[PDB]
């Protein structure tokens, strides 16, 4: 999720009646005829096209050759000039909407500490941390959300909960 | 064992979605820009990275140079702050940063001497000096912390300090 949009771009203005095949060969084509490919091979994995609303997503196989295929905003494809850009829900700083719980009584397991985050909406990560020498947790975890405009609701309704004998603190884990 | 864990650190706080190589090429440049390599070639031969934890474990091709690299706690990398410790399982030779304790009232027992040093973490060595014949004390006492780290908190907390009408002396014992 945090790469995962880091590795997909919004097409924007196709041709009309353009396959997701033809608009691959189109943007590999391209990549290699730039010198913008990190390696052999295709950098563009799949493209998922809307015919009715005329845009698509690219999806490439490294984050770094994603933001070098930026450079082809307004390039011609079929007479047509493409509209290029980062999909919404792209995060130029990674890592800036994963949380910190802290506090969560030391008995709670993965799934029972999940259940407390994912009323909130589904998580694109998680883990609690656990001594390894005993398994036992330290009472700390992290996770960040699917979406990453819910963090903020979750910081509010989460942060110094009282959760039985303990307090959450619930916070941007930096 | 007493000699395991010499050339490897634990680094936490690394950056989302930093790869081994580029975490191995910063420490390595930083090594050489920071004047802390000892000889031609790279000190740093692998980094570790655990994705789902976020921490590295860095290994290093001598001692002196990961004990040189532990300066480097707290050095930003892509916005992080990172956090640099040895091992768990690394432990310094016994007595080696044993603690002199000068400056005791001489009617407090061994748990009340005990108090004043345990405010600053645990110990894994204490003893205070009596009078084997009566039991009574001398005023004087040794201890260890179980963290190495905490040896120059005690110090700084603890030397020079006024305890009674007396003046405490805390210092390394050698």
């Amino acid at each position: 999720g945090p790469l995962g949009s880091a590795r997909r771009l919004y097409v924007g203005n196709i041709p009309f009646g353009i396959t997701e095949e033809a608009m691959m060969d189109f943007f590999n084509a391209q990549m290699r005829l730039g010198g913008l490919t990190q390696a052999p091979g295709n950098p563009v994995l799949a493209v998922q096209i809307n015919q009715d609303k005329n845009f698509a997503f690219l999806e490439f196989r490294s984050v770094d050759e994603t933001t070098q295929a930026m450079a082809f905003d307004g390039i011609i494809f079929q007479g047509q000039s493409l509209k290029i850009r980062r999909p919404h829900d792209y995060q130029p700083l990674p890592g800036a909407h994963k949380l910190f719980i802290g506090g969560l009584p030391n008995y709670l397991n993965d799934d029972q500490v999940k259940e407390l985050l994912t009323s909130f909406g589904p998580l694109k990560a998680f883990n609690l941390v656990k001594d390894s020498a005993t398994g036992l947790s330290k009472g700390y975890a992290f996770c960040e959300y699917v979406d990453i405009n819910v963090t903020d609701q979750a910081i509010a309704g989460l942060n110094g909960m009282q959760l039985g004998d303990k307090k959450l603190l619930v916070q941007r884990a930096s």
